[PDB]
């Protein structure tokens, strides 16, 4: 005899692709203890289990014990993947999470963007390119900024490495004749830094 259910608290989930994501849930019960956590797509039943994309996985550590739903200890789910690089972007999946305290009240599922955050929440999928945002580097001083030389060229792509080193090693770094940086991401989204921030003459 429980009356209430586990309550959640999420988060907005942006991954991105090319790079693995981590985000975690906060489980509370009035009981203080959760024996059961799923993550599930609105389609299915009760028991249902169904989570898409396949990418997207889920765990928690401690279930079905004292005190592991407490206030002060929250239940922690862990929400992890790999985006893959060939996947669609425009995208967004909206899951929910279903947690059973020990007299068998399980979260309630309200398909409401007004839960989102709680225990529905919304993993976004974007491209490579914005998860990063690369740092203005070393001036790269050149004779003529209309019309920059390869090794020009080699140099300012050589300093914006240098001032981006969380950048993706595999990320391609050009600069074209009249200075400008583009960013090409494994996923072959793209960044462009603008050649009045790395390149400069003395006309
Ligand atoms: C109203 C209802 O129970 N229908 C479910 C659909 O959800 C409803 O339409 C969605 C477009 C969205 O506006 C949602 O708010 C509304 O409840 C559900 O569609 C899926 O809903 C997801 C979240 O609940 C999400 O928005 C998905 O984009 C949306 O496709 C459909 C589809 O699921 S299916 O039958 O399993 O394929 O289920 C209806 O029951
Ligand atoms: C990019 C894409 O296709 N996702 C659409 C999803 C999927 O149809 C189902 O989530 C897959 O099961 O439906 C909705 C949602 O989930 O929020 C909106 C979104 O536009
Ligand atoms: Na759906
Ligand atoms: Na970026």
């Amino acid at each position: 005899n429980d009356t209430e259910a586990p309550q959640v608290k999420s988060g907005d989930y942006v991954v991105y692709r090319g790079e693995s994501f981590e985000y975690y849930a906060e489980i509370t019960d009035n009981s203080g203890q959760v024996n059961r956590v799923v993550i599930r797509n609105v389609e299915g039943g009760a028991n249902s289990t169904y989570l898409s994309p396949n990418w997207v996985k889920y765990s928690t550590e401690n279930l079905g014990r004292p005190g592991n739903a407490t206030v002060q200890n929250p239940l922690r789910t862990r929400i992890f993947g790999e985006v893959p690089l060939n996947e669609i972007v425009n995208s967004y999946y909206t899951r929910y999470i279903v947690a059973w305290d020990p007299s068998g009240n399980a979260t309630q599922m309200v398909d409401n963007a007004n839960r989102n955050g709680l225990e529905r929440f919304v993993l976004t999928v974007k491209s490579q390119n914005e998860k990063y945002d690369p740092a203005e580097s070393s001036v790269t001083y050149v004779n003529n900024l209309s019309n920059l030389s390869t090794s020009e060229r080699e140099a300012v792509a050589a300093a914006v490495r240098a001032a981006n080193p969380n950048i993706p090693p595999t990320a391609k770094i050009t600069v074209s004749q009249n200075g400008t940086v583009t960013i090409t991401y494994p996923d072959k989204s793209t960044d462009t830094i603008p050649a009045n921030r790395v390149v400069k003459d003395l006309q």
